[PDB]
């Protein structure tokens, strides 16, 4: 009954984003997306140690779609029998039944289809939330993304402006809870189900043990670094699906900033740290004025250098010395 | 000398609010409401866990009192010679005197009557705080609501439209501190006097046992679940008196939201979740567009599904295709 | 071959602030400070627990620099050889370096001097941040303060009103992570270094042991209570490097609010408790009405009341009974 074009989009991995237009002149369409469960035991740090993670396609977090505003978002979420756990989807950007989580569960061997109206702008998160104590266990599990919703003219600044970024990166941020033995050494376990019993009753203390980008310590440093050259606009959105984060760009700020992440309010300007309040997603855009390294942080400063939450830009161009110099190097003092 | 006309108030427990005018033409009045302090054992989970609770009016959150900008509003505190430990009250809407708290402490068998002037509109705590370190304690243990101040045109949205609202409900939320014995059980105290050392040791670590609203796990749900009907704008005034929260309603929104709760500012549009900080109230409306059944939460979803904080709302009328709908349902994988 | 006049400040130990002009004529200048690092073992409590502070200038917090958009600001930062460890200085007001760090990084007995242009307005943390697990560690051992650069035309209310206050005060929040022993004391250690590693293990599990402005519990007390009178506008600077905050003062309110701490975006008004997300500073004024006793806290109020975060203000002038009356005194109930 609902006539509009299909458009299928090729979702990609995080920190990248698929490719999309900014301001369209597009009409609304049905854009078409499929995410496939998958249950694994990871790597989260340098150290080795495993966790039990569940993900949508594979990645923590789940990629990050983008649509506009008054697009129908039909998704396809496929759980296959190789996982153990029944699951579902909850889009913050969606309305009516707890965000579609009441028309998504589906065991091991199934697929279901959801439609839902892109109505409200901004970014949101995706979570499961299978119902009870399994929905925060889903959760930190690994098993939540974000979604954009732009408006059809772009961004703007509140004051008329358009806003246009170069490039946009997603950053999913993840508390996790891996429980330890009696010495003191993080424990393994060989499913999901079999870690539950001590991962609940560490997380019911709500103190993460990793709090990590992108599903690993360092994940997104060294060769896996952000990059920008000066001069460009980044767009950063930022998720949190249980936990409060507060972003910093050391050496940079936040130009233009939604904390809330949510497109029909004006950004604020010219921030140094912002608030992605657990449950949400934000986004704030930079233009690059300096080369050199840039650390995007977490800034509860044990948790971005001790647990996990600390990223890298790696930025080309030319140094500005009216922006900084060192007047004079490290010497000894008179 | 200040002579206006009188006005008593009948409270109610919350979550409801008791009847007001949202824009008037009344002027300025006094408004009477009295609050009789409580302190009484209470159980806060289906396990049956025991609580050394401290109220006013007996209960958790206290009443909403509501007003407008520039009435004085007279409360009668009364502590009943049945209680054991002195109290007072604080208004954060107020202006002097420790919000009032300096001028209404009362031992057990004494009333006191204070007066102050609404000068600033907003959602604002109430709390007790008797001096020193019983502060934290008689907050932890139940004691704070809230105060509505409205301006006299009642809402708007900061673009010169009126917002009105068609039912109003008050979720306090109460971070709770019971203590453990060595076999992990909860403890269950006498009186609020014996509760008292181990409770504070705990407090200081800084980690709830319990979250919940309206005094108890499950409180505003089943029989007591919060309704309502597609159309109906609903308002949501959230407190939370000493610890922060991020209320989401889901599969919903928040329509219009004033997340530090003071309607001088406009209120932001199209939340996902938002922040009531520690120490204030908020609040959001939202026009309900579907029917089912939505969970009212913190999202902190470790809070939410296992330490108490989750309250549902039952909505009537007619499901929207449009906004969205099942394609297909849960089928074998092809 | 940046020519432009040189002016020298003299800073002074927070809460007080240097002189400085709010709107100025002058153009900009390059504002020269000088900061000296001091390591010291200082009394955290009135008990006398002790601590191994790293500090700039000898305070926690370090001192409030004040200068204007489009100044450079010129610091001279000496590690003297009586200290221990390398450090450095990351300001958040400035853009590129890492804010500086990796161009002012000094052993013991060296000294270096950064430059940088002041683009954006608000007040900004300023903290060591060597590297590593060092950041964390430095930064919540004491090595932080904050830098406030105004607008030219001084500070506005988002509606074309000046907005000027009558004096400033720089409330610095520090979360203090001091070691137990078997017993239930807290430790005491000979260095910094010896102090690191039992330090970082409680660091990790992010549960600090005291929260304290200016250092110290009571700090903000007694003889050095913080000052003013009925008429007058007061600024508070609240800086948290690591942790968030929600200040709060007891009897009074934040009539304008930057909880940001960002001039280029209007003020909120009429708050009860604002939001230092961890990583920031932000900004509230407040013209008194009342005199008395206030308590500026962070309403956790466990945090407050029982871990050391609690200031006072003591105010002077005439009591207006319009605002607040006690119409009945504490009498028995009839
Ligand atoms: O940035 C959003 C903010 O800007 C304003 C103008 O101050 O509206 C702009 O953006 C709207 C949403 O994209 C457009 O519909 C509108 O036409 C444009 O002026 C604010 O109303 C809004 O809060
Ligand atoms: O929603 C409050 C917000 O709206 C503005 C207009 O943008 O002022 C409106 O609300 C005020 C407070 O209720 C009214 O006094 C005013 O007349 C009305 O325009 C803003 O000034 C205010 O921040
Ligand atoms: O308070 C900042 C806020 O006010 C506005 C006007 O609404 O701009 C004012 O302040 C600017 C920064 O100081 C001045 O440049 C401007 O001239 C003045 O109108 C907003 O644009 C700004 O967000
Ligand atoms: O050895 N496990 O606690
Ligand atoms: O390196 N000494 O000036
Ligand atoms: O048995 N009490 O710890
Ligand atoms: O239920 N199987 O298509
Ligand atoms: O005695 N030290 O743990
Ligand atoms: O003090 N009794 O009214
Ligand atoms: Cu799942
Ligand atoms: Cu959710
Ligand atoms: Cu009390
Ligand atoms: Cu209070
Ligand atoms: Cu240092
Ligand atoms: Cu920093």
């Amino acid at each position: 009954d609902l006539k509009l074009p299909r458009q299928k989009v090729e979702l990609v991995a995080p920190p990248f984003v698929h490719a999309h237009e900014q301001a369209t002149k597009q009409g609304p369409k049905i854009v078409e997306f499929k995410l496939t469960i998958e249950e694994k035991k990871v790597v989260i740090d340098e150290k080795g140690t495993t966790f039990q993670a569940m993900t949508f396609n594979g990645s923590m977090p789940g990629p990050l779609m983008v649509v506009h505003e008054g697009d129908y978002v039909e998704t396809t979420l496929v759980n296959p029998a190789t996982n153990t756990m029944p699951h579902n989807i909850d889009f913050h950007s969606a309305t009516g039944a707890l965000g579609g989580g009441a028309l998504t569960l589906i065991n091991p061997g199934e697929q279901v289809v959801l439609r839902w109206k892109a109505t409200k702008t901004g970014v949101f998160v995706y979570h499961c939330a299978p119902g009870g104590p399994m929905i925060p266990w889903h959760v930190v599990s690994g098993m939540n993304g974000a979604v954009m919703v732009l408006p059809r003219d772009g961004l703007n600044d509140g004051k008329g402006h358009a806003l246009k970024y170069d490039k946009v990166y997603y950053v999913g941020e993840q508390d996790m809870y891996v429980p330890r033995d009696e010495k003191g050494n993080f424990k393994s376990y060989d499913s999901p189900g079999e870690a539950f019993t001590d991962t609940e009753e560490m997380m019911k203390k709500l103190i993460p043990s990793h709090v990590v980008f992108n599903g690993k310590v360092g994940a997104l440093t060294g060769k896996n670094a952000l990059t920008a050259n000066v001069g460009e606009n980044v767009l950063i959105v930022h998720s949190q699906a249980n936990r409060d984060s507060r972003p910093h760009l050391i050496g940079g700020h936040g130009d233009y900033v939604w904390e809330t992440g949510k497109f029909g309010n004006a950004p604020e300007v010219g921030l140094e740290t912002w608030f992605i309040r657990g449950g949400s997603a934000g986004a704030a855009m930079y233009k690059f004025m300096q080369p050199g390294i840039y650390a995007y942080v977490t800034h509860n400063l044990i948790e971005a250098a001790d647990l996990c939450a600390t990223a890298h830009f790696k930025v080309e161009g030319k140094w500005n010395d009216d922006l900084m110099t060192q007047v004079k190097a490290p010497a000894e003092i008179p």
